[PDB]
C-alpha cells in the first residue's frame, strides 16, 4: 500500500497517487487520482472507533451526506473500509476535492463585494436545503466552506449536526458546548443547547461580517468572553429580549451589566454595502426568535441578483436518525458504520 507521512493509505486498487494535504483529529487527508472517473479527489482516512465521540462524528457526517445531494453541500463519493468489523480499523471518505476554503481565503485575499455576495448565496442555498431536512449543521465557520477555482462553494463536516428539537432546546446559565466558540450565538452562553435553526443563522451571520473585514467579528478567547465580546457591538439587550430569558442565573448576569449602546455596522465596516449590513443585522440579532431565517435571508435585496426560490432545492423528506446516538457505546457505533457504508463494498 501507499504510505504518507507515516501513515497507510489503503485505498488502492481505484485510488493512486496519493499527495499530503492536511491532517487534526479526525485524521489525515489526501488527495488521490480516482482512476473510475480519472480526476483527483479527496480522501480522509479516519480511524474512530476507540473514541465514542470520533464515532458519533463519524456516523453522523456518514449518514446526513448519504441522503443529502445538493450543489452546495460536499457529498461523499465512496467509502473504503474492510470486509468485516473484526478488520476494519480506519474508514476512507473519498469526496471532491476542492482547492481552498474560506479560512485561507480571507487570510490571504481582499472579498470583492461580487464575491462576498456570491458566496454568502450559496451558504445560504446549501443551509436552505439542510434545514428544510429538519438538520442543523451547528458548526458553520470559514474553513467548513470549500471552495474550487471558480468560487463554488461547498458546505462540509457535519460530524456536530443534528435533528432540530426546539421543544428540547432549554438549558442553564454557561452550560458547556462543543461548537467552535467564535461562531456561536449569544444564546447558547445564557439559555440554549443549540437545538434551533436560528444557531446556524447566527453562524453565517459571524461568516458574513468576517467576509466583510477578513477578521472575525466575534474572537472570543474563552467561554464567557465570547458573549462579551457580543454584547461589544449588539450592546446591552432590550427589556423585552431580556424578559425571554427566564433563567434568573442568565437573566441576572445580564443585568448586572453596564449599559452599552449598540455599534452601528456602518462603523464597523465603512466600505460595506448598505444591503448586506442591513442583512448582517437581521442574521446578528439577539434574540433568536427574531432573528431571521433561511428562506427570508435568501429573499433579502442584498441577494436579489441570485434570488430564485424554484433554483433553491429541498430535501425530499425530513432527516432522521434510527436510534439516538448520544448514549451508544463506541462498539454499538462501528456497527452501524459498517452498516451505513456496505453499499460501497464491490
Ligand atoms: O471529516 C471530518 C472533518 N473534516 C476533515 C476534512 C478534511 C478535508 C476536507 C476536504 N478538503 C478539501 N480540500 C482542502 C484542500 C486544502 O485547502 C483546504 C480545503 N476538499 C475536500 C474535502 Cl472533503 C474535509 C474535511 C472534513 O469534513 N469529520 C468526520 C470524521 C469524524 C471527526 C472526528 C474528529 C474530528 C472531526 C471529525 C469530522
Amino acid at each position: 500500500p501507499e504510505m504518507v507521512r507515516g501513515q497507510v493509505f489503503d485505498v488502492g486498487p481505484r485510488y493512486t497517487n496519493l499527495s499530503y494535504i492536511g491532517e487534526g483529529a479526525y485524521g489525515m487527508v489526501c488527495s488521490a487520482y480516482d482512476n473510475v472517473n480519472k480526476v483527483r479527489v479527496a480522501i480522509k482516512k479516519i480511524s474512530p472507533f476507540e473514541h465514542q465521540t470520533y464515532c458519533q462524528r463519524t456516523l453522523r457526517e456518514i449518514k446526513i451526506l448519504l441522503r443529502f445531494r445538493h450543489e452546495n453541500i460536499i457529498g461523499i463519493n465512496d467509502i473504503i473500509r474492510a470486509p468485516t468489523i473484526e478488520q476494519m480499523k480506519d474508514v476512507y471518505i473519498v469526496q471532491d476535492l476542492m482547492e481552498t476554503d474560506l479560512y485561507k481565503l480571507l487570510k490571504t485575499q481582499h472579498l470583492s463585494n461580487d464575491h462576498i455576495c456570491y458566496f454568502l448565496y450559496q451558504i445560504l442555498r446549501g443551509l436552505k436545503y439542510i434545514h428544510s431536512a429538519n438538520v442543523l449543521h451547528r458548526d458553520l465557520k470559514p474553513s467548513n466552506l470549500l471552495l474550487n477555482t471558480t468560487c463554488d462553494l461547498k458546505i462540509c463536516d457535519f460530524g456536530l449536526a443534528r435533528v432540530a428539537d426546539p421543544d428540547h432546546d432549554h438549558t442553564g446559565f454557561l452550560t458547556e458546548y462543543v461548537a467552535t466558540r467564535w461562531y456561536r450565538a449569544p444564546e447558547i452562553m445564557l439559555n440554549s443547547k443549540g437545538y434551533t435553526k436560528s444557531i446556524d443563522i447566527w453562524s453565517v451571520g459571524c461568516i458574513l461580517a468576517e467576509m466583510l473585514s477578513n477578521r472575525p467579528i466575534f474572537p472570543g478567547k474563552h467561554y464567557l468572553d465570547q458573549l462579551n465580546h457580543i454584547l461589544g457591538i449588539l450592546g446591552s439587550p432590550s427589556q423585552e429580549d431580556l424578559n425571554c430569558i427566564i433563567n434568573l442565573k442568565a437573566r441576572n448576569y445580564l443585568l448586572s451589566l453596564p449599559h452599552k449602546n449598540k455599534v452601528p455596522w456602518n462603523r464597523l465596516f465603512p466600505n460595506a454595502d448598505s444591503k448586506a449590513l442591513d442583512l448582517l443585522d437581521k442574521m446578528l440579532t439577539f434574540n433568536p426568535h427574531k432573528r431571521i431565517e433561511v428562506e427570508q435571508a435568501l429573499a433579502h435585496p442584498y441577494l436579489e441578483q441570485y434570488y430564485d426560490p424554484s433554483d433553491e432545492p429541498i430535501a425530499e423528506a425530513p432527516f432522521k436518525f434510527d436510534m439516538e446516538l448520544d448514549d451508544l457505546p463506541k462498539e454499538k457505533l462501528k456497527e452501524l458504520i459498517f452498516e451505513e457504508t456496505a453499499r460501497f463494498q464491490p
